[PDB]
């Protein structure tokens, strides 16, 4: 029921390339790639309106360094200001987890934690929800590259770019 | 189940100018409009009492107007305060909702959310449920009805009217 | 399965009186009285909980009486002090509740909104869950009044009471 | 399907003294035990880290000793800090609780509460939370063991510890 999934109006089976067909055993893991891409993007996209809302904790991220959690850029320099420490442990964290807790290798995605802990019994809504989790996931990886692709070409974070009114490009 | 739904104590199956039986093949996108109409109406009896509570957002509703959310008036006016672009962008974004997303051509509106969420299994508790969303709609539009047929009539917003103890007519 | 409820360690079926043999037939009021009180008083208890930990609302209760919300006592006298218009609107919407929307009448207390929205499947589970109402339901009525009865002995409402120091009467 | 509890990876059935085919009629109370400090000490962990992020009563634990919450430390003397008569009234809850309520004679460890009020339904999502449960308890008493060995070693409460950076032991 996986190769069902993802389908969903306006578009139905949409495979422009037409790769479904053309390499039909390749399918488990491209679908395993864009479910992670899509959590990974979504995940990206809820800190980036978090940091450019500035809900930021209170203290300092690396007293040795002296740098607070306020000093860590908004846009795209933020994970590049963290200590080189902080990101090796960050690192460590989710090798962890992607070796051992929810490892990368299943392809299916499910890692027994289901939606908010509980399986969903009825056939049709878990295909919903399954299809609303992969178009949240396009759509939020479209949303981040364009984020990213806004703030790198205007130069300024998402917060500069709202509060001095810099929506429009022309 | 659909023409069994709305029937209720006291008035039990309530038709005062005989339409059920006059009309039958119409009672369908009737029960649709009326539902339609319930849930408009609820979210706006909702959003009068939000509004004359004064929570309202921080900040700037159109920084380019120099027009702050404090400053939209609580009362009928509210709306008519919003900039024309805003206005747009409110309607282009309700558009995408009801001709895509949950399209208002689906009479027996159900868009696949479920009631917070999850289906009722059970046929009582769904349709005491179903019965209770109607029931809900039906006081929230005459509500509405009456608290802009009453600021009218005043010529105070909901708060105005209540802060000066203006809520005898007589 | 009603005769059933209520039956819990330690007591079990606890008749000192014998009245379960004795009247058969007015155990149906006499549990519906039971749960009826229960529930009273477990919001009553709530009440005093939240009064005397001074949670109160901010503003006037009877703007023409002068009379704010911080003006009510904590103690039994916070019913007295409410104006009369007060007490009658308070009367009047629980006889519509008690009269048209949870009926006193219906002895066995189910009025569909289930535990939280939702009915417990489990015979297990739901005869547990109604045992513990009963039991909070009792274990409150004593609360109550007990607390009532140390209020009226001492003069002081609870927040004066442990505020002093006085919780020992000896 | 209580001797297939506590078996995850990556160690599977571990049983390095091999007493589970040495002394299987043990096993029940040893898994019962296994269980109770495993609650025990996930719930002295989530203390730890409250009191050293210093969420605090606000007011007087024993206004007769002239002792605020506040004054009572936060690592392992907080709880001798507290009055005499204070330890007794806790000794007392818990004994009714231990002894009543909740027994510690049941060996199964299943008073009728479930998981969040609800029992688990599919064999396979209720054994992943109980082994959930079994490895959070086991994590929880090597983390609170490594608490209190850190703090009585250090000579310092965990927030004085990482205030002054001295978590690095070389
Ligand atoms: C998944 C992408 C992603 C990435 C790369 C980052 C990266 C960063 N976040 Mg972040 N964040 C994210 C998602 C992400 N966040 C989400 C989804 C939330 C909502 C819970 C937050 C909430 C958040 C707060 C509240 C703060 C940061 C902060 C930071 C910066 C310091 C690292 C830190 O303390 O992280 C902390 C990470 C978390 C609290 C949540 C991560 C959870 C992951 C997705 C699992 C760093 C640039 C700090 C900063 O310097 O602000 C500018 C800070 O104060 N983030
Ligand atoms: C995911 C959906 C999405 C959304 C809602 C937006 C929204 C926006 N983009 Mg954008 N963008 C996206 C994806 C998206 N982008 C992607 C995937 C890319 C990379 C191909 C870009 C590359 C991009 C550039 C290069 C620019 C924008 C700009 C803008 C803003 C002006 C709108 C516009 O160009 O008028 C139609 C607007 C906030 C402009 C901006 O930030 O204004 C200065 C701008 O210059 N976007
Ligand atoms: C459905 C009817 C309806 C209508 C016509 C409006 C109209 C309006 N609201 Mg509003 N509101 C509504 C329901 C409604 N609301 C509900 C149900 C809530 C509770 C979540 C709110 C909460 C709310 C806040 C907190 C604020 C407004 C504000 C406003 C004004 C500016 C537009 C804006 O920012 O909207 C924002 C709309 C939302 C946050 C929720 C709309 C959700 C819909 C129903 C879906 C505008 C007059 C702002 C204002 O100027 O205050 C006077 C403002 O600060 N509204
Ligand atoms: C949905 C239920 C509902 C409720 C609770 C109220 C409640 C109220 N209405 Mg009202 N009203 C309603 C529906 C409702 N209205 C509808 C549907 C209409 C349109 C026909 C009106 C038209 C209306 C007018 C024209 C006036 C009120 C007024 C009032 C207030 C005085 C009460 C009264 O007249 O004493 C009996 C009171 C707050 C009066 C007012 O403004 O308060 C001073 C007033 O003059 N109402
Ligand atoms: C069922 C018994 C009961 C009784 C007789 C009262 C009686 C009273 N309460 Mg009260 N209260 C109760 C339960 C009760 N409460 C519960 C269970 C809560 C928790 C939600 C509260 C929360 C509460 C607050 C926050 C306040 C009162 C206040 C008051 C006084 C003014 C009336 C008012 O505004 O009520 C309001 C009633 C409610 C908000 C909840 C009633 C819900 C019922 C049980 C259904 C009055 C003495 C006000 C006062 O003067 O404080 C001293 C005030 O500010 N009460
Ligand atoms: C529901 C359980 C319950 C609980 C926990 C309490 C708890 C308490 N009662 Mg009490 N009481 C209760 C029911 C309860 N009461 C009932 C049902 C009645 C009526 C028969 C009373 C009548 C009562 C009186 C008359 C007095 C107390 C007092 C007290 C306090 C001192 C304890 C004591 O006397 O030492 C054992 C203590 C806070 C005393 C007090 O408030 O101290 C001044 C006090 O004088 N109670
Ligand atoms: C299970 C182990 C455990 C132990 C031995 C203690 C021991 C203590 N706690 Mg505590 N606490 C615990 C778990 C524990 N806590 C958990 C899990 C929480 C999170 C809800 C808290 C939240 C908490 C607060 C907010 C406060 C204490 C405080 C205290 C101290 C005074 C006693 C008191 O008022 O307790 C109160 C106990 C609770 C509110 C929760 C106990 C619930 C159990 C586990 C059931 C005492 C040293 C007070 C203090 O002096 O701070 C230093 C204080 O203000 N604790
Ligand atoms: C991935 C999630 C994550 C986890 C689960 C996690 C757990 C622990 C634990 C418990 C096991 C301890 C005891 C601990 C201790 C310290 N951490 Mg963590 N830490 C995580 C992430 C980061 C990041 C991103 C940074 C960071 C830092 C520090 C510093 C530096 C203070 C200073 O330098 O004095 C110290 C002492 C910063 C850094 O090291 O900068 C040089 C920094 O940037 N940490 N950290
Ligand atoms: C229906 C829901 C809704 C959505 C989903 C939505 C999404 C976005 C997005 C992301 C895609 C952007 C980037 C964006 C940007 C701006 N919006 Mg939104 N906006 C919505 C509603 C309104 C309303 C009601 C108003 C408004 C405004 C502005 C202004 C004006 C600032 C200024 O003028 O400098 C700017 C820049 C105000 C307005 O345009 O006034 C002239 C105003 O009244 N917006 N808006
Ligand atoms: C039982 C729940 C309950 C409901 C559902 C409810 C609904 C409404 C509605 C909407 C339909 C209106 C419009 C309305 C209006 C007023 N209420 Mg309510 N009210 C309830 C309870 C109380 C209590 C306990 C008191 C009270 C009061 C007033 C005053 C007095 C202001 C003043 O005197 O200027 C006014 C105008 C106080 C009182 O009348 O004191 C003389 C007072 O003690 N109300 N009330
Ligand atoms: C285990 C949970 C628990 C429960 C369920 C519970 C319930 C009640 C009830 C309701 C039945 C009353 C009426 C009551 C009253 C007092 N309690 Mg509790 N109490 C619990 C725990 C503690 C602890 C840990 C301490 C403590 C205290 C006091 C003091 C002292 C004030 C004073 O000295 O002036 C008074 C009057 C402190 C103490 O006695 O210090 C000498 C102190 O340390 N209590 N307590």
């Amino acid at each position: 029921s996986e190769i069902e999934l993802g389908v969903t109006e306006p578009l139905g089976v949409y495979d422009p390339l037409g790769w479904l067909e053309s390499e039909p055993e390749a399918f488990e893991r491209r679908r395993a790639v864009e479910r992670k891409h899509g959590r990974v993007a979504m995940a990206a996209v809820v800190g980036t309106i978090v940091h450019n809302n500035h809900i930021v904790f209170d203290g300092y991220l690396s007293p040795s360094n002296n740098l607070k959690f306020s000093d860590i850029p908004t846009g795209v320099d933020g994970i590049r200001a963290i200590p080189t420490a902080g990101l090796a442990q960050i690192l460590a964290f989710f090798a962890l987890v992607e070796l051992a807790w929810m490892p990368a290798s299943k392809y299916d995605g499910d890692y027994g934690v289901g939606y908010f802990g509980t399986d969903i019994k009825d056939p049709e809504e878990k295909a919903r929800k399954l299809n609303v989790e992969l178009n949240n996931g396009r759509a939020a990886m479209m949303g981040i590259m364009g984020n990213m692709v806004a703030e790198v070409l205007t130069g300024q974070t998402m917060y500069e770019q709202y509060a001095s009114g810099h929506i429009s490009p022309f």
